[PDB]
This record gives C-alpha cells, sequence and structure tokens, in this order.
C-alpha cells in the first residue's frame, strides 16, 4: 500500500517518524482533499507501527469518511496542537530522534514548535522527492 511504501521508506532511512504536512501529499493518500490552512492537520507515519491523522476538530469527520483505516485526533480551536501531537508519538512509544518532513512546504515555524515538544530531535531527512515520485 502507499502508506507501507512510506512506512518502508522510513525505516529504511533510519527515522524514528515521518511528519506529513502537504495537503497535497494527505490527499494524495486519503483522499481528503485540502488547502492550505492556518490550523494544524498531519499525517504521521512509523516505521514499525500503525499511522495517525491529527486534525482540527471539525475535519474529522470528512477525514473518517475517507475509510482512513487508522486513528483520526483533533484539536479544538485554542488547544496547542504540538503538544497533543508529541502526546500521540510519546504514547506510542517513540522518543524521535531522526524525523522526516516535507521541507519543499513545512514551514520553519512548524518545524521548530513540533521539535520543541521533543528532547533531542534531528530534522535532517526530507521526504519531498520521494513523495514527488510516487
Amino acid at each position: 500500500t502507499k502508506l507501507e511504501q512510506i512506512q518502508q521508506w522510513t525505516a529504511q532511512h533510519h527515522a524514528s517518524m515521518t511528519y506529513l504536512s502537504n495537503p497535497k501529499t494527505i490527499e494524495y493518500l486519503t483522499g481528503f482533499g485540502s488547502d492550505p490552512i492556518e490550523r494544524v492537520l498531519a499525517l504521521v507515519v512509523f516505521p514499525d507501527q500503525d499511522p495517525f491523522i491529527f486534525a482540527p476538530a471539525l475535519e474529522v469527520e470528512v477525514i473518517k469518511e475517507t475509510g482512513w483505516q487508522f486513528p483520526v485526533i483533533g484539536y479544538l480551536d485554542h488547544e496547542n496542537p504540538w503538544a497533543m501531537i508529541a502526546d500521540q508519538v510519546k504514547q506510542r512509544h517513540v522518543n524521535p530522534e531522526h524525523v522526516a518532513i516535507e521541507k519543499g512546504q513545512l514551514q520553519v515555524a512548524r518545524m521548530e514548535a513540533l521539535a520543541a515538544q521533543f528532547s533531542a530531535p534531528s530534522f535532517d531527512l526530507d521526504i519531498t522527492s520521494f513523495i514527488e515520485h510516487m
């Protein structure tokens, strides 16, 4: 599957997780279509366990209606999405070291907000090209 291909890539690159933020990538993987938002929509993939989607609470319904077989975690407008994403990762027993992101799309401030929630991650991996070629 497309998701298993990403998981495999993640494992082959010795990444603790892949954080997908490009709405075009999320649409490609799920059918959930969207445009750039100020809020936080992400799809987190691990090398050796199930992925999850993190989204604004009101988008959860239409995301689950895609058939997506894995968790969808919502957040409310005044909650801290970065802390909540990190809590999901920490619940899954991951203390991330190398993290892959879509560097061509992800804004610096968002990478940093994510990184601040973890003890010593390394954002030295770019999945932009891999996603481009599938």
